[PDB]
């Protein structure tokens, strides 16, 4: 099996294949769309950011759209797995740094990504071993033009299009996403690897439409004080930080990941840029 006339199609690893690139002689990713044209386009837009992966390739294979990308290692969610569903705090603070760099990136190149997660941020293989990565573009939108930074209007009744699990609350109501809502997704993820899991994690029904409202329903009525009890300030600090946004709102990414920042440096961290799964 060959795609592209250069790449080898090796054994499923997530439907994503591990390639070979004959020529190269090095490993890729290689994702296959039954007949991702967009989504490349945004990956060429993103294309030379930090955290941002290289796209080698897209094409036709026979009844298959197909990508190639670099290869990258096991997603935030695989290595909390490995980790035991437990990150130390210096490993949520280092994450926390990086990824709010990575969704600043995107903002701005003009796009929001919509479905912020730990299962879309990867880290590297080998000397980008201590490099996160932002994958999946599948559902990230323009929210302005690029030159008059003109911005998309705010509108009601929109579908969730996202993870449930850590949508905005302003997406459970059916609110236009904007820049806010990627950064209030990336604080329930911090919270969830210092949990282990969230309130409204696990919430079944019927149908999708009941969980989702079970799951807005629960993260409503949880308060942001609750959620983050026993745990430093600086994380409640944040949400509120991004439920204060306006929809409009540039968010001041420097001060959040300040936030961040002075609680490493109380903390008494070393600057070792360790992770918890390289030393368990
Ligand atoms: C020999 O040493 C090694 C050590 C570790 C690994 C290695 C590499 C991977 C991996 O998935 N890479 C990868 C995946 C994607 C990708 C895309 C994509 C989008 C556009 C494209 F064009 C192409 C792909 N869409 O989704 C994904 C992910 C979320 C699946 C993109 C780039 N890279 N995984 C491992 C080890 N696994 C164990 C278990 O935890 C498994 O989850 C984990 C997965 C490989 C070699």
């Amino acid at each position: 099996l060959r795609v592209g006339n250069r790449y080898r199609l090796g054994r499923k690893i997530g439907d994503i294949y591990l390639g070979t690139d004959i020529a190269a002689g090095e490993e890729v990713a290689i994702k296959l769309e039954c007949v991702l044209h967009i989504e490349s386009k945004i990956y060429k837009m993103m294309q030379g950011g930090v955290g941002i992966p290289t796209i080698r390739w897209c094409g036709a294979e026979g009844d298959y759209n197909v990508m190639v990308m670099e290869l990258l290692g096991p997603s935030l969610e695989d290595l909390f797995n490995f980790c035991s569903r437990k990150f130390s705090l210096k490993t949520v603070l280092l994450l926390a740094d990086q990824m709010i760099s990575r969704i600043e990136y995107i903002h701005s190149k003009n796009f929001i990504h919509r479905d912020v997660k730990p299962d879309n941020f990867l880290m590297g293989l080998g000397k980008k071993g201590n490099l996160v990565y932002i994958i999946d573009f599948g559902l990230a939108k323009k929210y302005r033009d690029a030159r008059t930074h003109q911005h998309i209007p705010y509108r009601e009744n929109k579908n969730l299009t996202g993870t449930a699990r850590y949508a905005s609350i302003n997406t459970h109501l059916g609110i236009e996403q904007s820049r806010r809502d990627d950064l209030e997704s990336l604080g329930y993820v911090l919270m969830y690897f210092n949990l282990g899991s969230l309130p409204w994690q696990g919430l079944k029904a019927a149908t999708k439409r009941q969980k989702y409202e079970r799951i807005s329903e629960k993260k409503m009525s949880t308060p942001i004080e609750v959620l983050c009890k026993g745990y430093p300030s600086e994380f409640a600090t944040y949400l509120n930080f991004c439920r204060s946004l306006r929809f409009d709102d540039k968010p001041d990414y420097s001060y959040l990941r300040q936030l961040f920042r002075n609680l490493f440096h109380r903390q008494g961290f070393s600057y070792d840029y360790v992770f918890d799964w390289n030393m368990l």
